[PDB]
């Protein structure tokens, strides 16, 4: 035959269009669009029963294990998060390089970048995988720093396709100030990289945090309390602020306020290129499942949580992340943001930390170190959920099913191409063009069907995952779609609820510059930077 | 040869990819993209030359003449605005049915409908042409009043597939009144149908003209003065306040206002089903014009009140509804296309000549002494033509120069938003192996040293192919133009050339918008009774 | 407080004056340090009746982070005080003075360009965060920024406790007298300015202050 692969009977959903159309796929990548295509010309035919075929989803906000152990150890290799991502039609995640300090000159942040290149070369790959580069060190002053960091910028992008940096404005040994945020900007916008912020006021977090343990109030709940919604819309203004300044376009990670939401909305209004991220759990999950006590899980039906284990008092952790899950009342404002435009992508945060094992150095329990002077206070919990897994099929069932996402297409744009576009994975990822796009793609289920699929899931499962964590925070919700087939650059890595290894050949991805991160051009005041 | 046409060499623009790819039409439609297609398999094939490959344009606020004549005569039949909308890259235009008040009955509407589809079903068609229903005259009480117009709409819908309805909150005779628009509301929320306003405060529009004239003040340039911005931004709140309360999807057309692009804008953020379309002029142009960057150096422009400064008039070749805005303005329409707050850009296509004076189509039409006119600008007949200019106009200003994002944006207000607002997509509106009329549109190659005789530096009132003796863009620079304008599989236009014998277009019977499904929220505890 | 009372009372008073203290160093971490701040408060309220608190969100050697912003404002609030705020963000003022000076642009007029609206905008804000976040009332001083102040009228809708001073300068002067070259000063009738006097660069420096006397 011509082509590995040809897709008949679908409905193909990109970011802008619905239809019924076929699909033809050779040589790890799309071939053809076309009414019908004769069976007899591919070595692989799938009868797509009427489904959606989506692009394979990118996810760009996923921690894997690292050799910095920037977060401590985590649970998940490449190989495990890859085959997770597969197994919930992710089909690209894009991970983060830690800076390492030890290195100097102006190639300390390309070798930065090539631990996690070398460390990952050896493992088993499901899908492909880019790299962010995290900076918390910061050469100061402003002016004497800028030749070697604009310097390193380009020596990461040369030599590895890094093209995007993300900073933090909280956590202690990662929050920089105000002032070093606007030298990286300086090096970024005159670089054309993705600049991404995890925008909470770190001092307001601290301060508060130190209140509560003053006062005993330190189970898995109050870190919620600790940092309100007001917190991360403050760090999120003054961001915004520093990025007008600087002329420098900007995405937030993980937003999870409305106040945060309603000034990047007010950016975006006047144009700024202001971008934004949310995530499956902000919109899905209230701060009530964090303790004992209808646009999103009936919480009440979560497995293995405080409701349904109250005496295991620190059971809250299995949810506790940053930001963190949100009061009730706030997750329809996320919905909201992701049909209206405020947030242009989808990720998961996906960060896995064990609960039923609490002896390893990847335990959520390592909040509990006697010698150490921790006593399993929320302080001590290692922030983060599983989700690349569940991260599509969540808003393929909650979003669109569910009527809460106004359309496929919108899901489409969210979870797959606007992540390719925004991190310079564009056009070889996220959408479904012939001749360009790499066979990244997705088949789901019939939703109108009586047939039954023995191997369509009903229910969430930590098994389902196929992850290297024991538990998931969905554990025993109902799910009402997921994918069929997984395909990645032409070849068939997940089948009905079984991964095939031998198909998994992913690969370490260079980046190149986004289109959506050229400067506006626009400033506050009559200052340019030197090479303008 | 099993394709008709193969276009090769281009860049395909959707509303959201740019790729190299290559098309294969046959029997009218889009059938295949490829990376390569063999050029022996088609009986024409199309060089695209690096050039971008848009669908063409979707135009639903076009101004025809029609029995009726709601706007009195107008220069364009169908056959002239089809045949200018190709000449421009446009390949579906989406015109206006005027209710017929004559008319009684459960047909009353339908009836309405046939008597443009007649008409028009005589003349030559270049390209396709939907009709929206424009509503005046509602019956009272809002129980009685509901009801019919329920039958009414479903007949219109039933029988000619027409599935949007457009009412004004200004002009005498046909300003209703709010009570009125939420009769009208509940039976388009009911039908599925798109709601459409024209939101200009009539009281206050009224009002200010008496005064103005009433010092004296009736020169072309005073037909702004008596509107300002602030007139459109009340009538548009009223109306979204309207059609929340009704659980009503609305668009608003031609808006100007930065006070309406702000009501308009934050109904969108609350996820209120609230949609709007601009105008190419409302970006380009500033009431400058109209008397003696961002948009068009107006000195450029040729044969206006700064190259003729003697005739006192020719202000009225830039006046419509609502006006050209004050300098200042237009940057906000720009941002309006790129936030998200533009769903659609039509042109409001209305065409009256102004170099003949003494025709029922002509603009001096507002001199009749006789019948108490001296040329006062509330009798200037209000349009410009546009049909032509409004694709290239977005192409050169917009992305060329960078005031849209990109071309996906481009392609997604002049192009797919049009066509899934209205009930006409997927058929229209994109480029869909066996789902798409092949309506395309081949550009020149931006970064090209070559030359092209055919293609135009300037716009000229001859480039227009319309029946109307003037452009208000006479004159400017134009940086592309379409090279090929393929209606349903077949060049209708090519290289300056419109190939009449290819001319085809028909009547297009729409289906209900996928858009315009209600968000089923309400205000109060009241629920309509079928609901 | 001493200090000041010791050395005015030997001088003539033409009229009465009371006394703000302003607060630079504040003691880490906040709790251990929570009793003395507290205590210190009362001190010099029962010995001066000094009942206000001035604090700086830029300078060298004023600006005070965030952090002990927070600590202050539990003490004064504690106390009934009058918490007050010069807000702009130092970090940017810093940043951007160091890159006008690498382009050599050091005259009086670059000291405006330095610290736009947007600056004062912005610590306003995250201000009258902490403000709420602490449930402390506070006042702005001598406010000149658009931004700064809708945010403040914001807050003042709300309910929440926010009180503002403006200046003068602000409303009557524009930054066009800081360089040679109508609810206001006509400018060109004020004698001994860049206007009257073009030859002197440094005249500017006569209308120099902070927040910056803002542009047209
Ligand atoms: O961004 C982050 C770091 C990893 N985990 C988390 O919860 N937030
Ligand atoms: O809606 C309208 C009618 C035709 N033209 C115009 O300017 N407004
Ligand atoms: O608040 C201050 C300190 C001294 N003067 C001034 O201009 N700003
Ligand atoms: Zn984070
Ligand atoms: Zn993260
Ligand atoms: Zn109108
Ligand atoms: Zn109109
Ligand atoms: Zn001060």
């Amino acid at each position: 035959p011509i082509y590995d692969l040809i897709i008949k009977n679908g409905i193909i959903c990109t970011a802008s269009d619905i239809y019924a159309a076929e699909i033809a796929v050779n040589n790890g990548k799309v071939q053809l669009i076309a009414a019908s295509i004769d069976p007899s010309l591919g070595s692989e035919v799938i009868d797509a029963e009427g489904a959606f075929i989506t692009p394979g989803g990118i996810d760009a906000h996923v921690h894997v294990d690292e050799p910095l152990k920037l977060l401590g150890d985590v649970v998940d290799t490449m190989e495990h998060a890859t085959r997770s991502a597969v197994a919930g039609g992710t089909t690209t995640v894009v991970a983060f390089s830690t800076q390492d300090v030890s290195k100097k000159g102006p190639s300390a942040l390309a070798e930065s970048v090539k631990l996690d290149v070398d460390e990952y070369s050896e493992q088993t790959l499901y899908c492909d995988y880019g790299l962010h580069l995290i900076l918390f060190q910061i050469e100061k002053p402003s002016v004497e720093a800028r030749e070697l960091l604009d310097v390193q910028l380009q020596a990461a992008y040369n030599d590895y396709g890094v093209s995007s940096v993300k900073m933090f404005m909280t956590y202690p040994g990662l929050q920089i100030s105000d002032y070093d945020i606007m030298s990286a900007m300086y090096a970024t916008r005159k670089n054309g990289f993705t600049t991404m912020l995890h925008a909470e006021n770190g001092d307001m977090v601290k301060w508060m945090i130190e209140a509560l343990e003053e006062q005993g109030l330190t189970d898995a709940y109050y870190h919620g309390v600790s940092r309100p919604s007001i917190v991360e819309g403050e760090a999120t203004n003054r961001a915004i602020t520093l990025a007008t300044t600087m002329d420098t376009p900007i995405l937030f990670v993980h937003v999870s306020s409305p106040q945060a939401a309603e000034v990047i909305k007010q950016a975006q209004t006047k144009g700024l290129k202001v971008y934004a991220e949310t995530c499956p759990q902000y919109a899905l999950l209230s701060d009530a499942i964090t303790r004992c006590h209808g646009v999103g899980i009936d919480l009440s039906s979560i497995s293995e949580s405080p409701f349904t284990n109250p005496d295991d008092r620190f059971i809250g952790s299995k949810y506790i992340c940053s930001p963190p899950i949100r009061p009730e009342g706030t997750q329809k404002s996320i919905w909201k943001g992701m049909n209206n435009g405020t947030f242009t992508i989808v990720g998961s945060d996906h960060c896995s930390y064990n609960y039923y094992e609490k002896t390893s150095t990847a335990s959520k329990h390592r909040a509990f170190d006697p010698e150490n002077n921790k006593n399993g206070e929320f302080r001590y919990i290692p922030n983060g959920l599983p989700g690349v897994c569940t991260r599509m099929p969540l808003l393929y069932d909650y979003g669109y099913l569910r009527g809460n996402l106004t359309s496929m297409m919108k899901l489409v744009e969210i979870q797959c191409t606007n992540p390719a576009k925004v991190y310079g994975m564009y056009p070889q990822k996220g959408s479904i063009l012939p001749g360009v796009s790499d066979a990244d793609l997705v088949i789901w289920y019939p939703d109108d069907s009586k047939k039954e699929y023995n191997s369509k899931p009903k229910l969430i499962t930590n098994k389902l995952m196929e992850h290297n964590c024991d538990y998931t925070p969905f554990e025993g919700i109902e799910i009402k779609n997921w994918p069929r087939y997984t395909i990645v650059k032409g070849k068939i890595v997940y089948k009905e609820g079984e991964i095939l290894k031998e198909n998994a050949d992913g690969k370490y991805l260079k980046r190149g510059k986004s289109f959506m991160c050229t400067p506006k051009n626009e400033w506050v005041t009559e200052w340019r930077p030197k090479y303008e």
